[PDB]
């Protein structure tokens, strides 16, 4: 039931799932000037070396890449992180013009798309039990702006006529997420949410600072997936972004100065 459109978006969720309205809820706002540089942030981890990716899925709200989680193959330590979070799958969120698609936005300021690698702590030993405890999930998010083609992305680009609609997939093997990766691992971090029903209060935040650049091509191969089945009304998969939601009483911190 649940969606992006007028009758089942964002403002419905809180109707199925009343932790819309949670004390922990995602994304927010950046307030880069409020947020506290904290010395004591460990350098994050990012060990993709042996990723193995399996396939591509349109979900009906976004398109996602899963990797093999079954042994520490691609795991994210560190930063903020006790223990050790096994890559699970890579989604993006993304608008239907160039100035909006990003779920967390950096002093209000709004990119054309976040990519979210989720990770889940080996410790609770399946994703379905961590997404139940409040240090259950890391999801490190990346902004990207439009401009110079991002090369490491295109491999995902040009599958998309593939799974065009909700539910179609189709094999992705020896995909390497680091292509998708900034220069520079600076980051905020704060404790937050799942982005989609069921909004669970399970996520440590990881958002880089420095974006990526995609082209204008790359996105707009984002924009003619499909929300909708094969056979029903054509509905263009744009604008599957959650906006910023209540800080509340929580802290964002900055591993950089
Ligand atoms: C209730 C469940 O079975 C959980 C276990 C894993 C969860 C998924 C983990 C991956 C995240 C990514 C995502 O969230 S985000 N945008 O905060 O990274 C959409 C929800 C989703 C699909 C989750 C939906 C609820 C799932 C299926
Ligand atoms: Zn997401």
């Amino acid at each position: 039931h649940w969606g992006y459109g007028k009758h089942n978006g964002p403002e419905h969720w809180h109707k199925d799932f009343p932790i819309a309205k949670g004390e922990r809820q995602s994304p927010v706002d950046i307030d880069t000037h409020t947020a506290k540089y904290d010395p004591s942030l460990k350098p994050l981890s990012v060990s993709y070396d042996q990723a193995t990716s399996l396939r591509i899925l349109n979900n009906g709200h976004s398109f996602q890449v899963t990797f093999d989680d079954s042994q520490d193959k691609a795991v994210l330590k560190g930063g903020p992180l006790d223990g050790t979070y096994r890559l699970l799958q890579f989604h993006f969120h993304w608008g239907s013009l160039d100035g909006q698609g990003s779920e967390h936005t950096v002093d209000k300021k709004k990119y054309a798309a976040e990519l979210h690698l989720v990770h889940w702590n080996t410790k609770y030993g399946d994703v379905g039990k961590a997404v139940q405890q409040p240090d259950g999930l890391a999801v490190l998010g990346i902004f990207l702006k439009v401009g110079s083609a991002k090369p490491g992305l295109q491999k995902v680009v040009d599958v998309l006529d593939s799974i065009k609609t909700e539910g179609k997939s189709a094999d992705f093997t020896n995909f390497d997420p680091r292509g998708l990766l900034p220069e520079s691992l600076d980051y905020w971090t704060y404790p937050g949410s799942l982005t989609t029903p069921p909004l669970a209060e399970c996520v440590t935040w990881i958002v880089l600072k420095e974006p990526i650049s995609v082209s204008s091509e790359q996105v707009l191969k984002f924009r003619k997936l499909n929300f909708n089945g094969e056979g029903e009304p054509e509905e263009l998969m744009v604008d599957n972004w959650r906006p910023a939601q209540p800080l509340k009483n929580r802290q964002i911190k900055a591993s950089f100065k």
